[PDB]
């Protein structure tokens, strides 16, 4: 049998559906979602890390002038320095008091620490969601899973499940997103070949294991000072340093919608938007004749106490006279109250115990046992509990529903003022029906 | 949960509340004063004999 469906996002939240197949006993399934994940496809645009300066010793040529040519390393700077009279630990270099000129030069390279400590920019595209189903499935439960686009239907059992799509597309990742080691970061990276000095993407390459690095990091060779040999230079510190010490937060802290982010790879985890379609085939043989099934009837309801308070806080207890020995599924045909359980043990006449979470301030609602609806009703109070660390295990407040049976204020003031309105009008119309006949 | 009464001060008599929880049966709490005691401080001025 083909049943579809729809149960929201939220994760650790159960779901009551009716299997209702004419001529066959109701069936209560319990759907509960342990797991969903977006798995976006990313494609790496580059790798920043942090760049080493290199730097051969300075060429000091003393009675002449010295030169260098132009070479085609990432960040090569060359100069030519006149006039510097270096001394070593033993004195003075070389004779030749002036005319000497030193040759300055360095680059930048990717240092081998690009290996292990690095930042990969990732461009992102749709996610792949998948998601994981505990089903209670004729008092068994049944786990599930598989890919929530629409296919890949997944059978155990002799049950067929397919899930998805997902009702949003919203994704905690944006287009450009980076990955250090565990964290996921939302920023506009620049674009390789692009970078900037001092900030993230300063070095750039295309893999980790790539030769090729683009560097941007303002690299200015300095007049050495007078007397020494040192190659002084004003270069702008690592930007992938610098990001580093100014991470913020990830999206593991500030995702909305409560999604855990994970890494390795990169993972939207339980993320409570949206809803999902999901089509079960159910094998024939789950099912059970109506004249099979016991029929209840002389049944009767009755609430000890009921408490708001989102953790099954009312309990009904139902007086029933069974045809026979056999097994039911209660269910609510209302959404303000949820049950618990999904089915009952009857025999003869006896009674059962149900528990159930509303959020109404005075429970109304028809529990149908077995193909029999029984009206349930009666007072309940509010918690003194203010915080709790499970989410509320019943529906939403629903507008003017969760009006508590004291409203009869309500209807006796909207009577008395529809008293004189009516009396009013009756006045009025005779009054025009008098003046009418009047010539 | 806190249950607030007020109790006559005298001694040797039982008084009987009511602790009534939503959600769970009634219960009784019998009380009696066996002994109150008020005790001043005292500031000892002098001695006569
Ligand atoms: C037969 O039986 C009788 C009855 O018991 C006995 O009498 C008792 O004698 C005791 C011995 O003198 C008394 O005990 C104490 O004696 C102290 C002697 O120095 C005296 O100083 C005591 O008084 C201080 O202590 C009291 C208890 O703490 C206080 O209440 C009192 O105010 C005093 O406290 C001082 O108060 C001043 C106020 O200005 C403060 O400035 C001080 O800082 C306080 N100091 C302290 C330390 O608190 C106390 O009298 C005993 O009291 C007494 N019985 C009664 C009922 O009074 C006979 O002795 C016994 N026969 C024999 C042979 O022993
Ligand atoms: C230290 O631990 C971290 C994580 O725990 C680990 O980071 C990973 O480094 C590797 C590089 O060795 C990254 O690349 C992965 O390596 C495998 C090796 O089997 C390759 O198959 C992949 O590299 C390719 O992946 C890109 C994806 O498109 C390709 O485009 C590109 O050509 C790469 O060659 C695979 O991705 C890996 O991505 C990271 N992991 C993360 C989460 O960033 C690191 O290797 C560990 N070791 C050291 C010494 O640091
Ligand atoms: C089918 O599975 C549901 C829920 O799925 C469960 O999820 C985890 C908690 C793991 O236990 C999984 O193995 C399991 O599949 C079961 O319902 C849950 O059963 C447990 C039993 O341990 C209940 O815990 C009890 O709770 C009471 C009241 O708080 C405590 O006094 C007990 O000490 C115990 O901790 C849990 O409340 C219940 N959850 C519900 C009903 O929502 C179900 O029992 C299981 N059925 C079968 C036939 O396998």
């Amino acid at each position: 049998y083909e049943h579809v469906t729809v149960i929201p996002n939220t994760v650790g939240v159960p779901y009551k559906t009716l299997v209702n197949r004419p001529g066959y006993s109701p069936m209560v399934l319990e759907m509960e979602l342990l797991s969903v994940t977006l798995e976006p496809t990313l494609s790496l645009d580059y790798i920043t890390c942090e760049y080493k300066t290199v730097i051969p010793s300075p060429y000091v040529k003393c009675c002449g002038t010295a030169e260098c040519k132009d070479k085609n390393l990432p960040d090569y700077s060359c100069k030519v320095f006149t006039g510097v009279y270096p001394f070593m630990w033993g004195g003075a270099y070389c004779f030749c008091d002036a005319e000497n000129t030193q040759l300055s030069e360095a680059h930048v390279e990717k240092s081998e620490s690009c290996k292990t400590e690095f930042a990969s920019a990732y461009r992102a595209h749709t996610a792949s969601a998948s998601a994981k189903l505990r089903v209670l499935y004729q008092g068994n439960n049944i786990t599930v899973t598989a890919y929530a686009n629409g296919d890949h239907a997944v059978t155990v059992k002799d049950a067929k499940f397919i899930v998805g799509p997902m009702s949003s597309a919203w994704t905690p990742f944006d287009n450009k997103i980076v990955v250090y080691k565990g964290d996921v970061y939302n920023m506009d990276y620049p674009p390789f070949g692009a970078g900037r000095p001092g900030q993230f993407g300063d070095i750039q390459s295309r893999t980790p294991e790539s030769k090729d690095v683009y560097a941007n990091t303002q690299l200015v060779l300095q007049r050495p000072a007078a007397g020494t040999v040192h190659v002084p230079y004003s270069q702008a510190p690592s930007g992938f340093k610098y990001w580093l010490k100014e991470r913020g937060a990830s999206l593991q802290h500030t995702a909305p919608f409560g999604c855990q982010i994970a890494t390795n790879p990169v993972r939207a985890v339980n993320c409570a938007v949206g809803n999902m379609p999901i089509s079960i085939d159910i094998p024939e043989a789950a099912f059970t004749r109506v004249v099979d099934a016991p029929s209840l009837t002389d049944m009767s309801c009755e609430v000890p106490a009921c408490t708001h308070s989102s953790d099954f806080g009312g309990v009904a207890v139902i007086k029933y006279a069974a045809s026979k020995k056999g097994k039911c599924a209660v269910h609510s045909m209302t959404n303000a109250v949820t049950i618990r359980e999904a089915e009952i043990e009857v025999e003869g006449n006896s009674q059962l115990q149900i528990s159930f979470s509303t959020a109404l301030a005075s429970a109304e609602f028809r529990v149908q046992v077995c193909s029999t609806q029984v009206h349930c009703a009666a007072e309940c109070h509010p918690p003194k509990d203010h915080i709790v660390n499970y989410p509320a295990s019943h529906t939403t407040l629903g507008v003017q529903d969760i009006s508590a049976t004291a409203m009869s204020w309500v209807q006796k003031i909207t009577g008395g003022v529809g008293l004189v309105v009516a009396v009013a009008a009756l006045i009025l119309i005779v009054v025009l029906c008098v003046s009418f006949s009047r010539h």
